[PDB]
């Protein structure tokens, strides 16, 4: 059937460390001879509301930072700031460093999160970047510096590092260049925009239904992308982009259903409703399975 | 902030290997100097409808089994069969072998699945052992020999090895002693499970979760006795709750200040009146694959 499934976490487990300033410990990512972690490890409680990160970092030295892999200290030999991350140079290249890249994902894309506490991995789950640049994650005190990732063959694409929980319970963080997703800032003040449904992934869900023989919702009509997007917005669905259309290409080819023809099917569902009928066993449309997920779980 | 979470899979990934016999390739589990895998790797399509496994295995040699750890061949130096599993002895010990044990899990309990293809880990997800001894997994051709596990500290407790997809799309397999969960058999036939039931203890745990994450519209001012709850539960194909189960829910009851039987009263109401279209923790339906431990652990 269809499960939310994460990528195997071993290659990322091999990169997790803890970074401590004073009594403040969060997680870091050790790749070759660099450790990446959220810059607010250098904050005290009283700096959190409006920290002056440049001045806080001037007061630090290499020997202010305790970096550990397990209980083994990793000596810090340089430190600098890159946007909202610290880059700590260490004197040991991580022998478990996988093939990796740093990627900045788009809203709607999914990734696996390895939730870690004190450098120790606790659990792994899949989540989607919401259109408002938050994730609906599962993060407790001590989770900061946990990362999100995807795996392509042997290569780990790191896409997320965790920094904060917003008042509504959703989560915000950065890419591995330290740039936040969305408008958020790493100070202890912030509201996410109203969220919307990830149209790309609903379309993927419809394609998945068709692949599995559930196709009552197809119709004989089509739409333009503009007409679809104008309707979608009235129902709090995200507008489709050209990238979304391209990403649906494989599923469209697999089923023979043009992307804009599936858009016409979805438009009719939005305007008329499900009327009690179901799709893949549910009255509600799923929006956190990507086209990649559908193809992986339908075809392998 | 509450998701289905799997255990980190690294300690298990380091044990996964590919096993080939004849034209059949599936996964095995390499612990110390032993590789475990489904015995139907020795079957030919014809054998499959009524395989006399002892007779088919005595006709194999050590050299019939090709075991590969990545790019490296492991030489098989012996083999035995234990229920529905083969135990292949190899000439190399796995240095990545974690501390581990073999456990037979009980219906209602959860575990993580590491789905593997050609000895290569592909995905990880959480599963419950259903009351009818199936699991609702995500398994394709090539997934046989994938394993399910839990982690306690740094000890991996292996509880599942994958063998079968039933016509209904659910899945069936064995423990790591090779004994099937459920009435299933490793012959190539269409098999049906007994009727399934809902795991009441897990639904209650998940309702306590919803109350910890702020959601509590389904609560009510009423209570019930344990037996009256079980009468209604059984009518709706829910498992009855034992006093042991009530005891297990204590900490969640303490944390939230909601007595277990008060939560039972809320569930009874949900069973009899439905959700009115509302949702709990985002779900339109009552989730039953979170245990009390799973909820507390997160
Ligand atoms: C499992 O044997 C496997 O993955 N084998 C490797 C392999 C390689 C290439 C092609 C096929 C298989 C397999 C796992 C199944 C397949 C699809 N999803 C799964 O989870 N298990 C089986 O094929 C069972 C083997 C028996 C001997 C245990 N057979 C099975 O599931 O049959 C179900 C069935 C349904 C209707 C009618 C007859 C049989
Ligand atoms: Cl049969
Ligand atoms: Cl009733």
């Amino acid at each position: 059937g269809f499960r939310k499934m994460a990528f195997p976490s071993g290659k990322v487990e091999g990169c997790m460390v803890q970074v401590t300033c004073g009594t403040t410990t969060l997680n870091g990512l050790w790749l070759d001879d660099t450790v990446y972690c959220p810059r607010h490890v250098i904050c005290t409680a009283e700096d959190m509301l409006n920290p002056n990160y440049e001045d806080l970092l001037i007061r630090k030295s290499n020997h202010s930072f305790l970096v550990q892999a397990g209980n083994v200290q990793l000596r810090v030999i340089g430190h600098s700031m890159q946007n909202c991350l610290l880059r700590l140079k260490v004197d040991t290249s991580n022998p478990k460093t996988p093939k990796y890249k740093f990627v900045r994902i788009q809203p709607g894309q999914t990734f696996s999160v390895l939730a870690c506490y004190n450098g120790s991995p606790s659990g792994v789950y899949q989540c989607a970047m919401r259109p408002n640049h938050t994730i609906k994650g599962s993060f407790l005190n001590g989770s900061c510096g946990s990362v999100g990732f995807n795996i392509d063959y042997d290569c780990v694409s790191f896409c997320y590092m965790h920094h904060m929980e917003l008042p509504t319970g959703v989560h915000a963080g950065t890419d591995l260049e330290g740039k936040f997703y969305g408008p958020f800032v790493d100070r202890q003040t912030q509201a996410a925009g109203t969220d919307t449904t990830i149209t790309l992934n609903v379309l993927a869900w419809l394609y998945a239904a068709v692949i599995n023989g559930d196709r009552w919702f197809l119709n004989r009509f089509t739409t333009t992308l503009n007409d679809f997007n104008l309707v979608a917005m009235k129902y709090n669905y995200e507008p489709l982009t050209q990238d979304h259309v391209d990403i649906l290409g494989p599923l469209s080819a697999q089923t023979g259903i043009a992307v804009l023809d599936m858009c016409a099917a979805l438009k009719e569902l939005l305007q008329n409703g499900m009327n009690g009928r179901t799709i893949l066993g549910s009255t509600i449309l799923e929006d956190e399975f990507t086209p990649f997920d559908v193809v992986r779980q339908c075809s392998g």
